[PDB]
């Protein structure tokens, strides 16, 4: 009997707080025997506090401790993926909470719709919006349902897609690697669903650009190599819409007139410029028109022009 | 030698062409003093246009080209060679002449020894303005009477000027060929007249290689003028044309348009190359709001042109 | 030792010079406690200016240069060599002192051990920000807007000038006076501002020499023995850059009727000079100028033109 869902949760120095997160997972409307919680501790060093909490649920979770701290969720999440033989996986960050109906509602909706990906609406304690404005969507589309604006991995993923395509979290970047996983997944599957009956996942709140733009480069390459979105114009459309999201919400989007040092601005822009210049210009017509000059200035690797563009926005 | 030769190119006009023809044949000028030369550009509308012309047999002259030239140039050059008249008046095949058009322009022209006479334009449907705002001008000035803003050939031109200086319409440009004709004429003649008593002419409604080749010829016409020989005067005329080009040129706002990037580069490259053959001495005569755009173009900097356009 | 030497260069002033000399000789300060040193820069006005000066023999000190130098620098340097007074005051041959100028400025300077005393200016537009907080015993270059009041028409402690060998440069015919005041400011600590009266009444290029002088200002700042902290030098330099963009020669050259070729040479000189200034100073420049400053660093005329359209 293959499990319906593996919840994959990295921990690091969470301490007593973790009780509430683990409890939200163990308290599900889904039958306890139909799912599992996989905890991967990224070598906590908080005088055993995190491990003491995990040990209180010994027998109710699967657990692996890493021997050295990796520094972020990527290696721990990859470890979880190797351990899961479930139908779907769900990534849960150690500080957050699941609604008690999250696994049952998202899995059932997935099964009903043969979904590769099921996105439950996010709540916040103390998050994306447009994707959830249309109610439940059985067969969502990346552009029409604003999925480029909600690329966290805090979602339910069909494990066969991940295994067949060898999708792993990259360990070369401490930013945007989550975006990349979700994009690789989307580019290798067709059926996406959006479930909004409850706030199913609660988010609890508390550089050169080399690695960042390397990650961005991998996003565009995933679009342009997609076995699902094979048509070259659809690839241009997807790429141009991603470019738009990047210019709206990207890191240091307004770096050019910022207090960043000149030599850092030049390195940042060199990275951005060489990244976007590997993207066909055929994608540019799908970028929102207000960004025409800023995008061209970035292609031209011209800091003065980006400065000017930003002043005219 | 007839007074006026109305040279009218035709192409797939149909039954609506009747209006135009009768506007020429119903002039107040003595019937035997003018001639309508119709030059069909090898119409291909299943005889429709041909059948309209045929009904004026005996009243018009008609030559037909073996093959479609693609625009009014070659036909007009055919009309020029045929006409042996004092003045020529170019008439497009959908437009109309006021009944007192040929008489009033010719008399005014003969009165003032004019090489060129410009009648005020009217409109049907949903034309230059400034040139006609002072009423009739006997001896006009290109700059003062805004002649660079009314460069269509829909005017009365003295034939001897054309013949002596071998002014021909260029075939190698689908755009701005009319401007070049008028400009070559202006740079090889001295007396220009404006007549405004009535709306005399009624207007009825590329990588840039060829286009900027034509623009280039305009500047060359100015700087080699045997009429305007002073080097500073040539600079003034050139600079004043630059302003007109920036105000009303083809694809003036190409920089922020939906044109492909590669096409924008080629277009700007041609524009840049052309303007950089124009002395910077002309730049001071350009309207000051265009200072940045003009320099952006001399520098062949598409970003700077994009920015310039955003600030205008 | 005299309390004050007034140093006044003259050139072809003629009879008008009487007023200015009278304004100096009619001070409330005791006549024995101060001198007027007049250095004529070889006037050529058919003896007229020198004839005026001769009428005060025994009441002033006087030297005439062998040849005209072309501006106040050489004459003023000559005056410095002649004064062995406690303080000097540069007065121009067309301006007027208030009768209580030397006394009030000297007294105020003595009481606050001032290296520099600045009296409020009148006019027959002169700096105003420096004077808007009333009297200031110990002024700050930045808080009291001194970079916006760099004329030498002020009272300077002579020991500072002597010890540091501060001389007027004869490089260019613009900004030499700024450089003098800056060199002095960077080698002294105590400055005073006195505003009781209008003490001093002001009576109304390739860029090669000019930008050479600006370069000298930045150098003065960066080798200052007083402001010795490196971040403090970056701050002062940034504040000067701001003053330069606000009030500099041909500050709006880019969109001007200047010939294109002259614009390029001008900007080339401005660019070369500013690029000798550490970028670490740039963050202290008023942010509205961020683009204009970068465009000058980049030696990009189109970018400067654009920056000026947006200002
Ligand atoms: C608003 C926002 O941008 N949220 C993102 C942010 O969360 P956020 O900034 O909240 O990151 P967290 O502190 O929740 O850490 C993310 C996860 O990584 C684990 N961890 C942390 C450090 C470590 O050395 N090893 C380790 O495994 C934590 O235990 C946790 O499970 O980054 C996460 C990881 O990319 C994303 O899932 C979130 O969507
Ligand atoms: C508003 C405006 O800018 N109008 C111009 C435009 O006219 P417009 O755009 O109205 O063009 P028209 O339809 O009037 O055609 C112009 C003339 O060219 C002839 N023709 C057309 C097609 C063809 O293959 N061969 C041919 O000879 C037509 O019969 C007509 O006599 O172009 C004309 C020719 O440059 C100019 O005189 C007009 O000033
Ligand atoms: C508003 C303004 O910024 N005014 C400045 C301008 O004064 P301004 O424009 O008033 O220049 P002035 O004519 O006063 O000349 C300054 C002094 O230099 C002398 N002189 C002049 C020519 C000459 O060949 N030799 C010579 O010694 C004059 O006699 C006078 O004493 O330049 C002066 C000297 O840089 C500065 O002190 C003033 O602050
Ligand atoms: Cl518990
Ligand atoms: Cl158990
Ligand atoms: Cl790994
Ligand atoms: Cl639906
Ligand atoms: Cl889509
Ligand atoms: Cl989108
Ligand atoms: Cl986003
Ligand atoms: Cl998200
Ligand atoms: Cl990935
Ligand atoms: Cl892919
Ligand atoms: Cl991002
Ligand atoms: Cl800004
Ligand atoms: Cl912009
Ligand atoms: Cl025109
Ligand atoms: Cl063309
Ligand atoms: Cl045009
Ligand atoms: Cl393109
Ligand atoms: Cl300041
Ligand atoms: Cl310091
Ligand atoms: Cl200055
Ligand atoms: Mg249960
Ligand atoms: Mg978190
Ligand atoms: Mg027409
Ligand atoms: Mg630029
Ligand atoms: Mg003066």
């Amino acid at each position: 009997s293959m499990k319906k869902v593996s919840v994959i949760m990295p921990t690091f120095n969470n301490g007593e707080k973790l009780h509430r997160t683990i409890s939200s997972v163990l308290n599900q409307t889904m039958k306890s025997t139909d799912y599992e919680l996989i905890i991967i501790d990224d070598h906590s060093n908080d005088n055993g506090e995190t491990l003491n909490v995990i040990k209180k649920y010994k027998g109710l979770v699967r657990f692996k401790q890493l021997k050295k701290n990796s520094g972020n969720a990527s290696v721990p999440r990859n470890t979880g993926l190797k351990m899961s033989k479930a139908e779907y996986v769900f990534f849960l960050d150690s500080d957050d909470l699941l609604h008690e109906r999250a696994l049952e509602d998202l899995y059932n909706y997935g099964k009903e719709n043969n979904s590769d990906l099921i996105i439950g609406k996010y709540g916040v304690e103390g998050v994306p919006k447009a994707i959830f404005e249309k109610g439940n969507v059985a067969k969502a589309d990346i552009i029409d349902n604003s999925i480029f604006y909600a690329l966290s991995v805090l979602k339910m993923f069909k494990k066969s897609v991940i295994d067949k395509n060898k999708i792993k979290f990259k360990t070369f970047s401490k930013t945007a690697e989550d975006q990349l996983f979700t994009i690789e997944f989307l580019m290798n599957s067709k059926n996406y669903s959006i479930k909004t009956d409850y706030e199913y996942y609660i988010v609890v709140n508390d550089s050169t650009g080399n690695q960042y733009f390397a990650t961005i480069n991998e996003i565009y390459k995933a679009i342009y190599k997609s076995p699902i979105y094979k048509n070259q114009e659809k690839r241009h459309q997807l790429a141009g819409k991603y470019t738009t999201r990047l210019l709206r919400h990207g890191q240091k989007k307004n770096f050019a007139n910022s207090k960043m040092k000149y030599e850092d601005k030049i390195e940042w822009l060199n990275n951005f410029s060489k990244t976007i210049n590997k993207v066909p210009r055929d994608s540019d017509k799908y970028v929102t028109q207000i960004f025409n000059l800023k995008l061209e200035a970035i292609r031209q690797n011209d800091l003065l022009a980006v400065m000017i563009a930003d002043k005219l926005l």
